[PDB]
DNA sequence: AGCCGCGGAACAAACTTTTTGATCCGCAACCTACTGGATTGCGGCTCAAAAAGTTTGTTCCGCAACTGTAAATGTAATC
């Protein structure tokens, strides 16, 4: 249900398909409060609209498990601590490779386990319009970027 | 996600500084007067030889910031 409605709005999907839209990413760096520089790659002002639309399309047939207050609608940071108020101890994990190592190979099989079917052309569309190429070269390695509007879901 | 020059390193032949195992030669001893044989013996001193201790020329190992079309965004706070 992605390729069917892709050309309905802004019928320019014929172009920008072969012109490496994943490359359309600006890289800057924000200073942390302490040691560290955070690289952020965000799409051009045009790609974010397409990514938001495809997020809305994807949300039609998905389910997100509870106890994961990670960017779900109407759930601020307070409910994260509301569950944890009655405890006495805590063990805080912190995952490494912040969103920059989630390859597209690990999303299609995740959806397959999720029991949702996706077309091969739709799979190519997902791989091409919702990821970032750091090497900026053809047939490169695709990694999710911290900053894309499609990163949370 | 790829891998620049830089500098230690893991090895490995050459120098190089002593550990050892004889050989010697005064050197006081016998013996008796004194070179006594036709003698031993005994302790410093020196000898290369070789098992130990550096020293130096070569070969891989590792690692950083960002990449070719590309966002200035009123306030606070999250990954």
């Amino acid at each position: 249900d992605i390729e069917t409605t892709l050309q309905k709005a802004y019928p320019d999907f014929d172009v920008l398909l072969k012109s490496r839209p994943a490359t359309h990413y600006k890289v800057y760096k924000i200073p942390k409060r302490t040691i560290g520089y955070r690289i952020i790659a965000q799409p051009t002002p045009r790609v974010k609209a397409i990514q938001r639309d495809i997020i809305e399309i994807l949300k039609q047939h998905t389910h997100i498990h509870d106890a994961a207050t990670a960017y779900v609608d109407g759930k601020n940071i307070l409910d994260n601590a509301k569950i944890h108020q009655s405890s006495v101890y805590l063990l805080k994990l912190d995952l490494v490779n912040f969103f920059n190592k989630i390859t597209p190979e690990l999303l299609f099989k995740a959806l397959a386990r999720q029991k949702v079917d996706i077309s091969d052309t739709n799979k190519n569309l997902l791989k091409q319009f919702c990821f970032w190429n750091r090497t900026k070269r053809k047939n490169g390695a695709l990694v999710l970027s911290v900053g894309a509007p499609s990163s949370p879901f």
